[PDB]
């Protein structure tokens, strides 16, 4: 039932994690209520949102705010406030200084 | 035999793959009589240089005069780097993590 997956790497945090996305908006942050839900004192209660809409294949990436930042690496810059990233299939991203990878699901 | 790893995440391009490192100067490129050979159009023919001395010291990492140029997560100019265990390397727009054993 999920249409994509996020998968956080092993690091300081601990152990990888995978956390399924859904149609909508999914909120990544420090807050349990999170789609995405990194109880990490690096991240920002409500860090970014990635946004999954039927009628693009892309989820938009998009930084809400957070103090220590959401980066991309395609090219390496960190996020605006706002601003759409969107992904491709197997992009990672950098929360804080947590690695992710975006995987479009079948 | 090998001292430490050098990890490529996944992408298009193929499933996640492990480069070993050894005692010397493992050289990052192209074509495949490299240490490390990482084909990708994006890639110098002689990218990049780990030199890893001893077991106990941290390896040096040379950009080598790429195009694309080599960049930690700072980037390196044809400077003299020294790797932390889990450092995040982007070679062009190739992304890799260095790894102690």
């Amino acid at each position: 039932e999920p249409v994509g997956r996020l998968h956080i790497f092993s690091g300081a945090h601990g152990p990888e994690k995978d956390f399924p996305l859904h149609l909508g908006k999914n909120v990544v942050g420090r807050m349990p209520d999170c789609s995405v839900a990194l109880p990490f004192p690096s991240i920002s209660k409500q860090h970014a949102e990635i946004e999954i809409l039927a009628w693009d294949k892309a989820p938009i990436l998009r930084d809400c705010g957070s103090l220590n930042g959401t980066q991309i690496l395609r090219p390496p810059k960190v996020l605006s406030p706002g601003v759409s990233h969107r992904l491709r299939d197997q992009e990672l991203i950098l929360f804080a200084d947590l690695l992710c990878q975006y995987h479009r699901l079948d």
